[PDB]
């Protein structure tokens, strides 16, 4: 399974089993970022449901405890004191999954806790009609990258707990998201500021959590509308965050962005999958297809003599969040 060798050749190349953490590089002389680390946490987890090797799937569900211990080992378990909503939510999104692969209460109360914490305080009706604050610390912008995050959040703590709730949130949350954070046609803005508006830079992320929370809020409601929006939100990411091949653009420098097809990769995989299951929009389930398995082929074209592959696709150190786009590919769900 090439899926397997890439998340071996991952994880012996940057996890690092003493302080239960993945290293941010190869060099190993610093530990991943926290917001990051939720994200390879849950490309553990997609490994783990992908996998259909008994002794692998055993050693990952391991790690899933393990990543969480490490890095409660270093920022705590209340992620409150963090000033970035963002990192709360994503770390509120992975304990929510991980609550459903392993049943640990811990999960549960952390997803819940750090949930609520945000949804209940840092929603605000008065800027922009709505939306969540980028920030707990300043409240100046509301952004693609906590809000969209926070409906799949919500998505997946309604899947566990039926509470009306978490899907009256999502859809609350997303509605928001459509109307303030995109133009109505799949493009995804990054944020809308105080005293400036929106600010339309589109990135894979952030096309990435729109399509996700979309399919879920489709799969939770019944309603067509959301499979529409996630369509045309993946129609734009391969017509224009692509270079002039098709090929998935490699966003850099910013850190932050460098990896970000991992997260778009992890959310396209749920839409492949619903277009196959439903048989809806099969003209571009098709080109869909063929296009994501000539971007997952270029990048495996290149992979280096440990199985790893750099996030420029199209083309030393390797660092571990851009490497990580590549294996997320081979790990779809």
């Amino acid at each position: 399974s090439d899926g397997d060798t890439a998340m071996k050749a991952f994880n012996d190349t940057f996890w690092d089993p003493n302080a239960k953490m993945f290293w941010k590089d190869s060099k190993r002389e610093k530990h991943q970022d926290f917001w990051v680390e939720a994200e390879l946490w849950e490309l553990v987890m997609d490994a783990y449901q992908h996998t259909s090797d008994p002794a692998l799937k055993a050693e990952l569900k391991t790690q899933i405890d393990d990543v969480y211990d490490g890095t409660v080992a270093k920022y705590g378990q209340d992620w409150t004191n963090n000033p970035f909503n963002d990192d709360i939510m994503w770390w509120a999104m992975g304990s929510a999954r991980a609550y459903q692969i392993t049943g640990n209460p811990r999960y549960l109360e952390a997803a819940r806790d750090h949930f609520d914490f945000v949804y209940d305080t840092q929603w605000d009706e008065e800027f922009a009609n709505g939306g969540i604050w980028w920030l707990n610390s300043d409240h100046n912008t509301k952004n693609a990258c906590i809000n969209f995050p926070a409906a799949q959040a919500a998505l997946y703590l309604y899947d566990i707990t039926k509470d009306e709730h978490y899907l009256n949130a999502a859809t609350k949350i997303f509605r928001w998201g459509k109307t303030m954070l995109t133009d109505g046609n799949g493009k995804v803005f990054d944020r809308i500021e105080i005293e400036h508006g929106a600010v339309p830079d589109a990135t894979h992320y952030n096309q990435g959590t729109y399509i996700g929370s979309a399919v879920g809020l489709y799969k939770a409601t019944g309603n067509a509308v959301y499979l529409d929006d996630a369509v045309k939100a993946a129609k734009f990411t391969k017509n224009h965050l692509v270079d002039s091949n098709g090929v998935l653009n490699y966003e850099g420098p910013n850190g932050d962005l460098k990896g970000g097809k991992t997260i778009l990769m992890r959310n396209l995989a749920h839409l492949q999958k619903t277009l196959d299951e439903t048989g809806q929009y099969p003209e571009f389930s098709a080109e869909f297809d063929e296009w994501l398995a000539f971007n997952i082929e270029m990048a495996w074209s290149h992979q280096n003599s440990d199985h790893i592959v750099d996030g420029n696709w199209a083309g030393g150190t390797y660092e571990s969040w851009s490497s990580a786009a590549a294996v997320q590919a081979l790990n779809g769900i």
